[PDB]
């Protein structure tokens, strides 16, 4: 059950986070009336959410001789950093990373 | 005094290791001579030698957040691989590897 697109199955995974701003009515008629009120206090909210995950490294002890192949970036000049700011403060991820770079016999 | 051609400068460095074969004469004359024997039996040795050296590393902490340049093999296909045995057994460095590939504030 390894998920298609990628990652870890889980039958409890972590839960969903549900949250909403409570409705805050406006000035109700002074005369009673039975319909649910239609007239509310435009609102929203702002905050700091953090998130702290431990995970568990497995370590190669390969006996290759040979030097591996490794993730890297590229010396050459450019006008930006990857994985950086441009001159007008948004930030890119320039190309995909994936996992596979140290090697394993079968 | 740190060496010129680069390393580690000690006042008291991992001493000399000196070897030889003991010379062993061949047949001495039967009527004393006091002059020092100049015939000698052929020989040389073999044998196995051990060297264990314990290093202490210095671990990087660093909070820069795009990735580092790294030290890397290359994948485009070649008819050896490098550091490597060829065809015939000899086995070769292709390339000069220095140590300074992570990165440091000044």
């Amino acid at each position: 059950p390894s998920p298609l697109m990628g990652g870890f199955g889980m039958k409890h995974p972590p839960p969903q986070i549900l949250i909403k701003n409570t409705p805050v009515p406006a000035d109700p008629p002074t005369a009673f009336n039975k319909d649910k009120l239609n007239s509310f206090i435009t609102q929203y909210s702002t905050g700091q959410v953090s998130v702290e995950i431990e995970w568990e490294l497995q370590k190669e002890n390969s006996k290759r001789w040979n030097p591996e192949i490794q993730y890297t970036s590229n010396y050459y000049k450019s006008n930006n950093v990857e994985f950086a700011v441009n001159t007008e403060g948004v930030y890119s991820e320039p190309r995909p990373i994936g996992t596979r770079y140290l090697t394993r016999n079968l």
